């Protein structure tokens, strides 16, 4: 039948099971509900989507922990967002987010973020706003790491054009890992639907990204060394991520990934709404921070 | 007589929100294990195997999920709820039937202890069949705690809960040993000016009869609580620095049960199987074949 | 007499005494020779000047420690720089750098950096290159901090124009501290010469900066929250600075403030020279890093 | 008999360059004090007051500048040089005349110890008038150290220096107590395959005569060395976490001398005056008026 034709990019946060890998620390709750310093891990990637201008977001978690994500985040209305929830019964891979979120996505552009990925740096807002406005094809970010063999790895020719993607290569072609933030057009769900599980039994995001690469529709932007991309893969790196955020925040007196703040700066909530969000947290440093935001100009 | 143990793992209010909005503090990790493994380990090192875990209505089921009935670790665990955070002394009313006619010990669910001959420092408090024993520890900010005053001869003469003008820098730690008198003392407590049933009031009751032993926990011991986001990060880094230097874990309950002969080599072997692919299971398997002094 | 008229901006690092403040840790050596993680503190501000394109640099230290700075840094030729040395017998204030360095500066533009100031962030190269190219007036950077009362503080009108500078105000007009990096034109030495000591007995850089402000020649650029400006004011912040750098470097496998690297990327030294600098450090991670730089493209 | 002490604070080569290019590692800070305060404090806690400090030619004058003749702290300090890093056992040749006919103890200038009843753990090694005493400690990477093998009954039967295939995870720490035999044993040592005079060879010489006491330093003690940039940062954070929690310092030599009665309240008062405006002087002044148990 006939369709008609007349900002809308939707977001997805994958906040499912980290299996048994960080057990026993994660036996009683999801990794993405563990705090990084002063706030739940999931505030960080949520803030990343918000900085990209995305207000309609699906959170994918396990059946066991969806209610706790719901208690924490609600339907998003407090922060000028709309948050929806979906469950992932079995951790069958990151590309399953698109099958799980098919109805949520509809006919729109989308972005996927890993619920345990934290980014920090300058003009991040601008770096994200950019990729979001590129409507067709896919956009990813490559970042120089010490251990590229743990990641999807991008190979570049001498001109600096991406020419290949390999998932966890034993002999990486570069030290450039693909980060856990992905922007996609309307082709992604069909590409995902045609994926066959890898030898590990999982539906691989690198296969989605390779599909765009083969079509000549993959933009790979370098996220330079002056950005911090932390993930919380080990107990040791989770501790480092906490110390990192604590050092920045205690130095600056400004928070990284405060959603109330980001919504306020985006004009998604007003001063009066922000004041209401501060009232219940007024006795701790978090509510006090929100209060101070109403009476200060921050450039 | 036998001594039963109680871990109070109740609500920290809104103090660490939003980090703790979703889940209680004592279910969160300190480095590589849930915070509550640490006080549980403290009780186990005092030789206590019958333990009641008290937490909020919402999270008691989740402590139950995490720890089970304890039989996998040669423990006997029971659970109870504290409907509202109305004071630490409520532990003895909530746990009155659990305690029965036995000796007891209470540990706070967010207290972490590290040091040498702990097994021995606890055993000597555990051995007193009469009176109460507590530990005093020199801190920078005594006003946050129950504060003990000593006379010139080193005798404890007063306790004040969160004084505006502390008499010393010696705070009472969150580990308490009691005789058969504590339930009856807790039953006669009146709420304090802050609307709480105070553990310090209990301790003062023993002090007034000359039945409070106040042992000094020396500077060569580490007492950490997880009261702020900053100190929480400090506790994790501390445990990480010790464990990665030594190749030995602090407060691994499976290891402690095994060393106490509460489980045998074959039970530990079974416990190691689920986490065989990660560091924790690998650690437990290694405990089967290594002599550690 | 008649003068004639036909990149040349010179740099100065103040690396003098921190008094007794960090004693006893600084009894046996200068604070600016203490390592921050894996390299001496002074590598960081030196790298900052290098990133600004400055190759001619004066290091001001105490008589006691100048030889150790000389042993460490030499005359700069190894790194495509020229380094000169001057002593500050008594810690009489930061603005004394211009009287001490008067002959070094000559008729040129200049930049002053504090030897204990560390900066990290994206397009820092570009942010510095910018200020260096502004030839007339002065350029400074303002950064939101938790404790502005410890610093020179800048006040802005509602339009965002700087209107006042106050040195360590008990009641700061904003949370914007002036950072320890300063770019000056040819007027600075005369302004410094006319300074009278403050009540603390010191020649204040904020008085120099106010002089430019009163003339309408002070540019104050915001260094945003996605940049890290760390100083090493306390034992606690020195520890945090070390952990910060260690987390970035171990994540990325790239160093912050490696002068050999920066000189190589600036074309001030070639591959063969870099190879020679790596030979003596070949057994440790530092020399190994320098070696890897010859065989890798880093964007 | 009296026991003299030696701190070996010599060169770490190019291993931590460029951090240590300008100055030796043991002059750098661990948190708030120079690294060498920590082993000095260890000797002082073992009751040792006559101490020889051995370092590189370049930096001995700077240890002399930092520490003086020790009389301000009720110590008797002397200095000597190790012209080249030719093995720890060189300490006893360099210090032969210093030692004379007395008992001795050697500590490495970059070893940091923390734990309870250290004063007591050292005093019991200090009391042996015959033989040698060392401490073994469970580590993750024993191949970096002198490694001790035990039989089934817990007896030390072998030592290997940096084995490719360690017999256990028990490393010998950098603190050694010796009787009058050590100089003569060191004098007969031959350089090892690595061109070093080995402390492990000295220790094996005592072991062969059944005169090596190998005490276990338990897991409740922290032994830190500052061998890598990473571990250096871990040592500082560890000391910071303890000191800021307790309001008490680890390895403050002025305090240790005062508690040992080597200086009096009036001497400490004078020592506090120079740094009165910072935390360290404020700490020392506070020690005059506070009972710390
Ligand atoms: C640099 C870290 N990112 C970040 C930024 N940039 N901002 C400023 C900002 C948010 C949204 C719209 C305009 C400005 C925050 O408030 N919180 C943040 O966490
Ligand atoms: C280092 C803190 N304490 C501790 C000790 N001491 N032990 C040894 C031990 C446990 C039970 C019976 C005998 C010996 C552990 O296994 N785990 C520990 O956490
Ligand atoms: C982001 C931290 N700054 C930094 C940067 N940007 N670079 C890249 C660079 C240096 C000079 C010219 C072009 C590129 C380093 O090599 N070391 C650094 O420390
Ligand atoms: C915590 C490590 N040990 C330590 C101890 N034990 N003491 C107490 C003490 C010193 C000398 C004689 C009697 C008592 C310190 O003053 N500083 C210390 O660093
Ligand atoms: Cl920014
Ligand atoms: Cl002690
Ligand atoms: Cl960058
Ligand atoms: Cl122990």
């Amino acid at each position: 039948h006939h369709h008609h034709h007349h900002m809308k990019r939707k977001g997805i946060i994958l906040a499912g099971g980290s299996g048994t890998r960080l057990h026993p620390a994660t036996l009683a709750i999801s990794k993405q509900l563990l705090p990084v310093y002063d706030k739940p891990m999931i505030y960080y990637p949520l803030s990343t989507l918000m900085l990209a201008g995305i207000r309609e977001i699906l959170i994918i978690s396990t059946p066991q922990d969806t209610p706790r994500f719901q208690q924490l985040l609600g339907d998003g209305s407090n922060w000028g967002l709309d948050l929806q929830y979906a469950v992932q019964p079995s951790p069958d891979g990151l590309a399953q987010a698109f099958l799980i979120g098919e109805s949520f996505i509809g006919n729109d552009l989308s972005a996927l973020v890993l619920g345990d990925n934290l980014y920090y740096g300058h003009d991040f807002h601008e770096l994200l706003g950019s990729a979001s406005q590129r409507q067709t094809g896919a956009s990813v970010f490559a970042y120089h790491v010490l251990d590229p063999e743990r990641y999807g790895v991008v190979e570049f020719d001498q001109g600096g054009k991406a020419i290949s993607l390999e998932e966890k290569p034993l002999e990486p072609k570069s030290n450039y890992a693909v980060t856990g933030l992905y922007f996609y057009d309307q082709q992604v769900v069909d590409i995902a639907r045609d994926l066959k599980p890898s030898p590990r039994g999982e539906l691989e995001i690198t296969d989605v990204n390779r599909a765009y690469l083969e079509r000549g529709q993959l933009s790979v932007e370098i996220m330079g060394r002056g950005y911090a991309w932390l993930d919380t893969g080990t107990h040791d790196s989770l501790l480092e991520a906490g110390q990192f955020i604590a050092t920045l925040e205690n130095r600056q007196g400004l928070k990284v990934a405060c959603p109330e703040e980001i919504a306020y700066r985006q004009k998604w909530i007003d001063a009066a709404q922000l004041e209401k969000l501060a009232a219940p947290l007024a006795k701790n440093g978090y509510g006090q921070y929100l209060k101070r935001l109403l009476t200060e100009t921050v450039y």
